[PDB]
């Protein structure tokens, strides 16, 4: 009952898990992708292995792309809203500089401190307008705030694991998520 | 649905398309089916290709270990590629190819011993020269249905051989064994292609 070559293993150990998770987002896409990999693998055993390896060999292209997205992610006259916009903007700007700061230990350590205080200022400002929304569906505020502080902690964790791992791409990805969460706070004020 | 002209679709053209370009040489329908599958999925969900690539990158350790295991297995994957011609030179060609693949297969076991690894590299070099010499002799002595295909495959082998040498140089710099494992597997595959071409030619 075992005629499948060992070279085909990555199809089931790598691709199938990815397809299975994709079925919950786009069933049609997952099936099409899976069907295409199955077809190609069955007709030429070893193809999935080489495809996966080539993708790994192009990680640098992926690092560059993840860096550029981070750099790009930085792009009501009420006084409280002007403050919220300013604080959010400063945080996003600092986070977007990470790719060009991470290669220097010293300057990267200061950047982390800049990120800490920037988030602190943002949270303070968030608490300010927080005290003026007088419960008008404020639940969405306490919710979004916590989603932000959750990604903030998740980012802090990513930094710690980075100082032992050395995997910058995880920092870039996490910083990107933090920015998106920063925007979510601003947007929630609908 | 949408067009893949957005920033988030970049990896589709920067990563996947170059990869798919090679498969046309192996299986056109497969390169086309895969290309159509990714572009289709990307149009429906822009950013999907990027997520797929990121998930594959997360399986690096799994892929790395499997690649080493595959290299170790190469020593017992022989009979499928053997040349089925009576002449003595073809039997000698089968032997030279087998011997090369055997030494390449021992790399994972040897790479953790500088002294042993240095010798193994010398043995690989000699095994390659002997393999090429046997190929050249058989090229000159016999007729074939597709001599051009054979010569092309030999030159492909030479490229992957030099690529292997370059990988060794780099390994002595950064000490990443996986690159050596990958390069050895590809050299092994090229060795098998030579054999398979003699079988149909
Ligand atoms: O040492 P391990 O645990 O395998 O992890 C590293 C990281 O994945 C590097 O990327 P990152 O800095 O983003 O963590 C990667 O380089 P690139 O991603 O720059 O290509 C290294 O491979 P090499 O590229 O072969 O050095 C790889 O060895």
């Amino acid at each position: 009952a075992e005629t499948t070559s060992m070279v085909s293993m990555p199809l089931y150990a790598v691709m199938y898990p990815v397809f299975n998770e994709l079925e919950r987002v786009n069933l049609s896409a997952a099936q099409t992708l899976r069907a295409a990999f199955i077809k190609a693998e069955k007709e030429n055993p070893g193809l999935t292995q080489d495809i996966i390896m080539k993708i790994l060999e192009k990680k640098s292209v992926e690092v560059n792309f993840t860096e550029s997205l981070l750099r790009m992610a930085a792009d009501r006259p009420e006084p409280e809203f002007q403050d919220l916009n300013e604080k959010a903007r400063a945080l996003k700007q600092i986070l977007s500089k990470i790719p060009d700061e991470i290669n220097d230990r010293v300057r990267f350590l200061q950047t982390i401190k800049d990120i800490a205080s920037a988030i602190k200022e943002l949270l303070d400002t968030v608490n300010n307008v927080f005290k003026k929304y007088q419960y008008q569906n404020r639940r969405a505020l306490e919710h979004q705030k916590k989603e932000f502080v959750k990604y903030s902690k998740s980012f802090s964790d990513t930094l710690k694991t980075y100082f032992k791992d050395g995997k910058a791409i995880n920092v870039f990805v996490s910083a990107n998520r933090l920015i998106h969460q920063t925007n979510l706070i601003l947007q929630t004020f609908k």
